């Protein structure tokens, strides 16, 4: 019934107890959103970004979101059904009625892609939390999510050699490019120090080109993606490569 | 100091609203506005407001030939009104000040970020805002029609924006993704149709088939609701056709 009243009277304390001893979290969500939708096709759902991981991604990166069909408990694992990019997310979809699970999934996809846009949009020590916490999972979603390919990666950091001790988005990365640039670059390290050392670098170091850092397989998954299929049309290539 | 260089958390809506009216000689206080800056290479401070009403530069043409409504100042300094002449002209109606530290690639950089708070500020309106909302879309909607033909980049998110009467929405309009929610089970496109008033639209005799299914149609009133509709029906909107009844 949360999820059945109305969004104009119900405050975030609300939410929060919802969240709280549904997920059993004592975590404040970073993010939450409650959409109903709408006329013909009919459901209602609740999202939340945990301000926290959960525990059990702590050990395995892959419950979640609790399905209810016309009002009626069905499974609690319902993340199963959805990307696994977001297996993060907590939350409720109450459905009166695959071809409903696939236009079901792309809204969900597109309000928790909106959710993380408006959180960085404020930005913050909320938005590096979000990054901190989930950006792995962003990273994965890049690769997997052919659709949604380029607004995730939009919202994905790496250390570089100029960003220094914080990482640079790479539409950043794009505004900062030399006249001259054509592509992005990026290297492979065993972490920043010995990456930003590498003499592999000396020929981009002398052309005042930035370079991304590989720092975890997890990178290399992601960059190589882009590689492949290019970010917003500009290549990117591992300096270690052609 | 200028009020863009003092932090945004000491300053009242008060405090924004006199610098606007001060500044662009305004009576009516400005329907929203974001104050933003921007640190790195790219050093900048902007206020970007939307007017209370029709700047009196727009009140004759949709078009001043000058493009003023943005000033422009290099280290507090003010340089010129016609900033506006780089961003995409369906935003002539804005009216800010943007503060630099330094055709380029560069302009380009504050132009881009200029777009895209433009948008942020807008959605949050229609979020919000109500009867605000409402009174921006009879004031400056025809410049977010504009905006859908001519702003490739930007064109779907603009077109989220836009809204029309149909046959179901009554005596008010309805946006392009309530009409997608209220579609039937098997209707896969949006349709549209040339009126001449919102009462005699749906009285048209093309649209027997369509009312036989009973799905909706959105009315076109003007070459602007025309040349708009008629845009969606080329690259579609999130992925639907749009179609013209006829």
């Amino acid at each position: 019934p949360i999820w059945k009243q109305d969004e104009k009277s119900l405050t975030e304390n609300d939410y929060y107890s919802f969240y709280k001893n549904t997920f059993k979290a004592y975590d404040d969500p970073l993010a939450y959103v409650h959409f109903n939708v709408e006329g013909q096709i009919s459901f209602n759902s609740i999202l939340y970004i945990p301000g926290s991981l959960p525990w059990e991604l702590s050990k395995n990166m892959f419950r979640g979101i609790r399905l209810y069909v016309k009002r009626v408990f069905i499974n609690d694992k319902f993340s199963e059904s959805i990307p696994r990019w977001l297996t993060f997310l907590r939350g409720i979809v109450d459905s009166e009625n695959s071809k409903m699970l696939s236009i079901i999934n792309k809204r969900i996809v597109l309000k928790s892609i909106s959710m993380m846009k408006g959180l960085k949009e404020t930005g913050g020590d909320k938005w590096t939390k979000f990054l901190n916490t989930f950006g792995k999972y962003l990273k994965i979603g890049v690769v997997e999510d052919k659709e949604n390919q380029e607004e995730i990666a939009s919202l994905v950091e790496f250390y570089s050699i100029n960003s220094g001790d914080k990482k640079t988005d790479l539409d950043s990365y794009i505004e900062n490019m030399k006249e001259d640039q054509k592509c992005i670059y990026y290297i492979s390290g065993e972490n920043k120090k010995t990456a930003q050392n590498s003499p592999s670098l000396e020929k981009l170091k002398a052309l005042n080109y930035d370079v991304l850092f590989s720092l975890e397989p997890i990178d290399e998954f992601c960059l190589s993606s882009l590689t492949v299929n290019k970010y917003k049309g500009y290549e990117v290539l591992d300096v270690n490569k052609a």
